[PDB]
């Protein structure tokens, strides 16, 4: 029903690198990735200047110890104006996402005609809690919880790890360590194509780390984790969270990683007085949820929604996106909705390039709009289950 | 510009009690603070169902520990359906009103009919934190992050705690110790005289806590009660010792509490017949320097108004979030609005200040104020760290 | 063998009150305390002054953030000179009579002819522990270790709080918990009956709170007698094994704070120095069995110390058996074959307190309170400590 | 001078010095005891580790060690469940205070076999949160360094070791340059003890589950760097410190044990005694001063021993410092011809609550390399203390 509603316009994107737990990018925060993918994709577009920009909204889930509005950093580091309305979304993996529906809608509404919107997660700056220390514990040992494991990768009703809704996902829908495995051998093998092959570079805004006192500078170009494929270490690994007979691995399993996103939205308006060259329409969205442990397949409600907003038959999608949480993931939703692997993750997926969590759902809109360029498509969607039964979708079309 | 745009409708709105730093409240979590407010606003919709809900918008602002998506885990404790859709908000104390205007916004692109917003905070259950301990500090002492400070009260650029930039607003707008002193007085004096009146009763949901003694049950906020005149009036500064200005009893208390918001098309409106209880007509968030986000709202309450098409002498009564008794007292001098016209039920100084939920508590009371005060234009605006404000228009029907 | 070594005379003793876990003395450390049962002892000594003391050993068990050497921060506390040569020992519940023997041997060989030694522990102020943070932990929720169950109440082999050997110690000896119940009321009883006689006023020296900028508080009494429940005793569940259990927090000891200190001198300082001996130390032993068998370590340290001293089980006036828990007391009676109507005459630890590093010492005190008291001459004090060890001494009232 | 009962060591062994968060790190405390102890037994021919009756062992920072580090060290080890062990804490002393302690209760006629020593892991010294049983309503905590507060801080003034240190280098007139010349001597004759095997009979190698690891050697005498020793800033006073990492002590982990035995034991065993203890002497001073209050301990353990200064053939004055040694050295009127002569702490590592025993062992190593006869360890301790002992070779 988006015909009705008026026009928003994707004038560019851009992302970090995703970095490896505690690796090439553990020494920036959040916010800094954040600025940095933000101020990467306002130098992409002719004829706008990073004071047009009217509305940040961005998404972050481990926000501890990040400080007062995440999305504020990420705006005032990235040198935008101090006008700038700035506002932190979390829907756990999907927050990426619905930043960018909540940045569209704000164009829609008339509210604002320039909004940046993405997602930044520096998974290994996320601290330990201390829980009970302003009351006191009078005796006994206590515990100190990883942030990581407590807000980001924990079903709050369950107390069940990400990871164990994975195995009952592979156990619902009949996908054995065998078919995970393979899964996730393909998908490191079309990352390492497209990374060979140059077609990650115009989408990457490569980060220079000064040296610390005489040491020399570092560039991190490429995402760090698709080097890591070793087929015959995967298909021989432990499984991570049912010992024995588990399915779900590391190697199958996305990793954590650190990361950010951004895309700049514009209104038709805008576009017209700065004639402006725009990247992508966007036609439509949905958003979904069900039974939080069955989050998993909580995609397979959100892009036929998505599509039904954008008006568009789901065999019309010349590429999809669909966030690899876990290799069982793509493959389950894949199933419920009929779409070949053929035309899923062509550059590869999550599994693959790093899942940095509240950044994932901005940073697969930005390989999607690569993947259409590089396979001369129009039509894409790129859908993302979360952590407590829900899953957001996407529709845009290449202009 | 709203006017061109679908309606909106407030069907019913719920508030917990206020609960004092480890105080009244302090057993329960921030979602079981927002499922109370949440199940308590829809029991008051005569019509609609919780199965009807289908999107729901929460802010909070230290959510360290609370666990996944906080509003999801505050819909499903008020008995929401799995299929709700579920996003939780930070924009620091504006957090709660910001979530009300996504909730419009959603309704208004046609993407949902029913809507709860609204924020929680539990901030006697902030956690600290232990940076560093996954990669290992080899000798020396480490800190423990303390939570609130860190990421609800800590300007990022300055690191400067709020209230010291509440002094900053002091000495530019030209507000003494004796002028803040007096405002609280008076705030904390419309608090109780509300309280009293049991001008509260409708807006506040009373919370039963089993017992460790019998059982309790919260009926009040914690806060207004402890007025002391003469001791407010003698206390030392809070943050810079001898010359400043603002102290504990003239600045916002750390507190518990969450409120919520039942927002409605007007196509829903009509299926159901519902009694709608106001009407959104507009809203506006402006930004500026952060170390000056005290007088934001300076710039958010005229472009809310612009928005709504309602000049500021038609506002009947005003909510200027009292972050501290300065922020009042500048945003009054600065938009020319009297006093008189100005939390008439007491503002956030004597309440409490929830930081995730005081955007969402204020239009709570605002809905009551316009009621008892015979009002029809209402105005609620709210300041929050970074140098932000977020203000809505109502029209109470 | 003590027949053809110097003697050690005892010249005074002194104690804190013993408070409750997080109770009265909660805001003092360790050496706070340390210091004012060593200053109060010597203050008893007419014709000794604190300049005289050449050398200290203190017992003091969880040691973490008291700082360098607890025993050098009490000697220094108490106005000893910077000359004092200062050790810590543990010896974990049996390090405050370990410390005093230590000093007795001290004396012995000639190389101290003053010696101050006892024991310190502030329980309320010991820490927790972050163990991972110089290496990390990359994922995962870490631990935060209760220094109290990790280097006080955990044996280290099988990882079993001392509460738990309790109960082996309950089932290897035949102790009922009706049993344990009514030895806790006895020795609580005999702990009120104590107080309400003044008969710990003269060991116990009291202490002064200072107010902040509030009024002062002074501390007199110990503060675990007074908690004596019978019926809330009788009812209350197992505090170790949930279904089959007997041992409780009423019939164990309980957490607390305190010190206390005794001032020994050789044959030849005290007359030189003309001085009133107090009592004499007669013998001494330390013994140690299998580390959960602990409970019965006194049932070998006791026959020991009293061979040791040349005096026989019968002729001692009063035993003080320290009650790490009310089991422990009854088993080494039983063992031992010494009736209860011989022991922990003022009360013992279930009633009084149990500062670990400092018990060894405390019940020395209390030992020669009885002894004064009950008109006696002979007395044995025995400790168990974790770990599977025992220390016990023999001492003459003069 | 003492008229006591004979003590014979009949052995001693300590592990290598391993480096802070090093080649040791892994292992815990006891562990490190227990594989001195062993190894320490093993070596007396006709003595069964069930003779030994009882242990004294320093442990200076003790917290997450568990109950009674001394009884963990002995059972690890292979003793007796019926072994009394007692934990010693006499700081940096405690290694050697230990040993008089085992001394002093065979001369009271108590044992007649004895382990002492000390071990010490500042690798796995935690971290402490001190107010969590009371809370802490708002504001930021700290965590303490367990090491610093327990092992390097002087209680009453709340200062390092190392800001003593440079107290004690402008009392008794050491620049920055002595400082560092006598940081270079003591690795040069550290390093050249090594190579030529000097500590082989001493050191009993580590064997460390993986391909497994063996560690043989101490860490840190290989670090000597004269360049960059002489040219690095100073570590607790910044601009005009002369205290400095290379010239200072640094952080280890590691344990040292020696045998002793009564005069009757030696004789029922038939056993043959590495050395006599003939005397030794604790003192104290102001705890600002503890740098040289060796300077009153080993004058004092002399004349319990009977034996003049001049007649000693080699000194272990423990090297917490370069100071230290220099300061003591200039009191005492030693000559540096006499003194570690196989390198010091500053160069071998100094696990604070073993290096009392460790230097012993050295001490016995150097007589025998030397062929001397009398020996004099001393060892200073934060807070004002010294120990200091004499033994024979035999
Ligand atoms: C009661 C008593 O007896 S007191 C004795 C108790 N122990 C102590 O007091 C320990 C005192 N020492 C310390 O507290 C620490 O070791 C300090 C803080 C002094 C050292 O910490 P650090 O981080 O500065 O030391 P390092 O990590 O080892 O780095 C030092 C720096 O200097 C280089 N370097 C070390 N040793 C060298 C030798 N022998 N030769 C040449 N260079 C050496 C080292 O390579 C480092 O250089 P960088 O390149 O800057 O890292
Ligand atoms: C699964 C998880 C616990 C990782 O555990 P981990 O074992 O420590 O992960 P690692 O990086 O160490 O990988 C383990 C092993 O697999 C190897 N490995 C990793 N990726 C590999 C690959 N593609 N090919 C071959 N080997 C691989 C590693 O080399 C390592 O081998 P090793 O045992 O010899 O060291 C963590 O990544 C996780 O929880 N992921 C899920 C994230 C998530 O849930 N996101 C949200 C979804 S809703
Ligand atoms: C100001 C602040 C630090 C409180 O500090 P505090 O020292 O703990 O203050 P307290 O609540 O403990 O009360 C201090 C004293 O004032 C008294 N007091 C509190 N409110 C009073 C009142 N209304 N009238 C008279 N006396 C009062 C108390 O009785 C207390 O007395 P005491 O010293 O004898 O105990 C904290 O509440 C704060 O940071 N407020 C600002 C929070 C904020 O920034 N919110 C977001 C804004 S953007
Ligand atoms: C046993 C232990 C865990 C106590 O745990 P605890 O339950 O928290 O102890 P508490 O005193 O707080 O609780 C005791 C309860 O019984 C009551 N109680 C305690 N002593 C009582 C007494 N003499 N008479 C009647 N009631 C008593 C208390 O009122 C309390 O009642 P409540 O349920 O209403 O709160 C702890 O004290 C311990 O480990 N002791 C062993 C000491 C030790 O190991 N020493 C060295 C070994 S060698
Ligand atoms: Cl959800
Ligand atoms: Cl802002
Ligand atoms: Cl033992
Ligand atoms: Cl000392
Ligand atoms: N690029
Ligand atoms: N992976
Ligand atoms: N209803
Ligand atoms: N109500
Ligand atoms: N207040
Ligand atoms: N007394
Ligand atoms: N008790
Ligand atoms: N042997
Ligand atoms: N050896
Ligand atoms: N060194």
């Amino acid at each position: 029903g988006m015909s009705s509603l008026p026009a928003v316009y994707i004038v560019s994107s851009a992302r970090t690198p995703v970095g490896s737990f505690l690796g090439s990018l553990s020494s920036l925060t959040a916010p800094q990735l954040g600025a940095h993918a933000i101020k990467a994709a306002l130098a992409k577009v002719d004829g706008l200047k990073p004071s047009d920009v009217q509305e940040v909204f961005f998404g972050n889930v481990i926000s501890a110890n990040v400080g007062q509005n995440p999305a504020r950093q990420c705006a005032l580091g990235a040198g935008l104006e101090e006008s700038t309305i700035c506002t932190t979304v979390n829907k756990v993996c999907a927050s990426g996402l619905k930043a960018i529906i909540l940045g569209a809608q704000t164009i829609m509404t008339g509210n604002a005609d320039v909004v940046v919107a993405g997602g930044t997660e520096s998974m290994s700056n996320a601290p330990h809690y201390l829980p009970n220390l302003r009351t006191g514990a009078k005796y006994g040992h206590q515990s100190l919880v990883d942030g990581i494991m407590k807000d980001g990768l924990t079903d709050a009703g369950k107390q069940e790890l990400m990871g164990l809704q994975a195995e009952e996902c592979a156990q619902d829908h009949g996908f054995s360590r065998e078919q995970q495995d393979e899964y996730a051998i393909r998908t490191y093998e079309k990352a390492q194509a497209a990374q060979k092959a140059g077609l990650f570079d115009e989408e990457i805004a490569p980060i220079q780390l000064p040296g610390f006192r005489g040491k020399p500078d570092v560039t991190v170009t490429q995402d760090e984790e698709p080097k890591n494929l070793n087929p015959e270490k995967l298909r021989a690994i432990k499984p991570a969270f049912i010992p024995g007979s588990g399915t779900v691995t590391a190697p199958n399993s996305s990793p954590l990683n650190d990361g950010a996103a951004a895309v700049v939205l514009v209104s038709e308006a805008k576009l017209k007085e700065l004639n402006l060259k725009p990247v992508a329409k966007i036609l439509g969205w949905g958003d979904a949820a069900q039974q939080p442990s069955k989050f998993t397949t909580a995609p397979a409600l959100a892009i036929p929604k998505a599509l039904k907003h954008a008006g568009v038959g789901q065999d019309a999608i010349d590429a999809f996106e669909i966030n690899e949480a876990f290799s069982v993931v793509a493959l389950a939703n894949m199933k419920l909705l009929g779409i070949p692997e053929e035309k899923v993750n062509l550059h590869g997926g999550a599994v693959a390039i790093g899942h940095p969590i509240g950044a994932s759902g901005a940073r697969i809109l930005t390989t999607l709009l690569g993947v259409l360029k590089a396979k001369k498509g129009k039509l894409g969607c790129a859908g993302i289950c979360n952590g407590g039964g829900g899953a957001s979708a996407l529709v845009v079309e290449l202009l």
